[PDB]
């Protein structure tokens, strides 16, 4: 009779009840990771007494405490819980965040696979600071990048004789640029083949973590240089053996989910989001492709069609009361996209 909501319950009380081995054993495939990020309230917004309006009172729950009037102007809150595989409050370090996020993907490149991981949320609310880092060290893409090495002088991957390359572009407006070649326009082509190359992307030998770094602070200066969630970045981290493509773990900081305003890019970003959604959710059942495609989503195509392909998602949030209408969608987008599975 109610099998559909028993179901959403099972699957929300199988989510609490995970602990942190679930996503890191190996042993049993685990297509889809979804996380969920809070932010410290900030200075500025400290200064305008802004509430802090979210808790992280456990690892999989997060708690929305949305202010709300009753008819006659009396105030209540509606404390709404959502669970993820992980959920990290106000103190997680990117540290701890790359840890439980993108860290257990690194190996799957190294066995062959196509890894992918997104920050995901609202303008201002983290996605630069988790992938990104001023400095590039502090981030994802550079954590990512440190574990990729220590793997290639490991036993069990010294004989594959791999060399480690790396990309760093941005989509803004359907047209990808190279930023470790000067915003360079570059044009994606589908191949009559199916399949989807980007001409003129640089690719960039790298030996050693600092080289990476190198780059990733020369890519995000090139992306500033002027004066972000305006459009997307993806700096991927590729495995070649003989020119031959071992693997590759593409590493996305997204645009500001925030968009119903109506400069129109915002269509633009909608419909990659959306799509993005879709090709997230074909992967954990192979099954065409995005619906309407966007080119986000055709860069990344390979990286979710593949039988080895898996990924992450983390869910930013920005805790102010001021926030809390973008925290909800943020927070339903990402319901969704763990629905699978
Ligand atoms: N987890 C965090 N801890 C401390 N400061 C943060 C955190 N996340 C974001 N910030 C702050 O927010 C700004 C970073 O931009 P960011 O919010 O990452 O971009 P985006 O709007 O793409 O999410 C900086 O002012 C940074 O110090
Ligand atoms: F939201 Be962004 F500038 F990747
Ligand atoms: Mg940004």
């Amino acid at each position: 009779p109610n099998w559909e909501f028993a179901r959403m319950i099972k699957e929300f009380r199988v989510t609490m009840e995970c602990s942190p081995l679930t996503v890191t054993d190996p042993i049993e495939e685990h297509r889809i990771c979804v996380c969920v990020r809070k932010r410290p309230l900030n200075k500025q917004e400290l200064a305008k007494k802004e509430i802090d309006v979210i808790s992280v009172p456990s690892k999989c729950l997060l708690l929305v405490h949305e202010p709300k009037l009753k008819v006659d102007l009396t105030k209540y809150l509606e404390n709404q819980a959502f669970c993820f595989d992980f959920a990290f409050d106000e103190t997680a370090s990117n540290e701890v965040v790359y840890r439980f996020t993108a860290r257990p993907l690194v190996q799957t490149i190294f066995e062959g696979g196509k890894a992918t991981c997104f920050a995901y949320g609202q303008t201002g609310s983290g996605k630069t600071h988790t992938m990104g880092g001023q400095n590039a060290s502090k981030g994802i893409y550079a954590m990512a990048s440190r574990d990729v090495f220590l793997l290639k002088n490991q036993p069990r991957y010294r004989n594959l004789n791999l060399e480690v390359y790396v990309t760093f572009f941005e989509i803004y407006n359907g047209k990808v640029f190279d930023l470790l070649n000067k915003k360079a326009k570059l044009r994606v082509l589908e191949d009559s083949r199916q399949q989807v190359q980007v001409v003129g992307l640089q690719e960039y030998l790298v030996t050693c973590a600092d080289d990476v770094i190198k780059m990733i602070n020369m890519g995000s200066a090139c992306r500033t240089s002027g004066q972000s969630s305006r459009s997307h970045a993806c700096f991927q981290i590729l495995l070649r053996t003989k020119g031959r493509l071992h693997g590759k773990f593409s590493l996305v900081d997204l645009a500001g989910n925030e968009r119903g305003a109506d400069r129109m890019e915002g269509a633009e970003i909608n419909k990659s989001l959306l799509a993005l959604k879709e090709c997230i959710r074909a992967l954990g059942q192979n099954k065409h492709t995005p619906f309407r495609e966007s080119k986000l989503t055709q860069v990344l195509r390979d990286s979710f069609i593949g039988e080895n392909s898996r990924t992450c998602m983390i869910a930013m949030i920005s805790p102010g009361i001021s926030s809390c209408e973008y925290t909800l969608n943020t927070l339903r987008y990402a319901d969704r996209v763990k629905e699978l599975s």
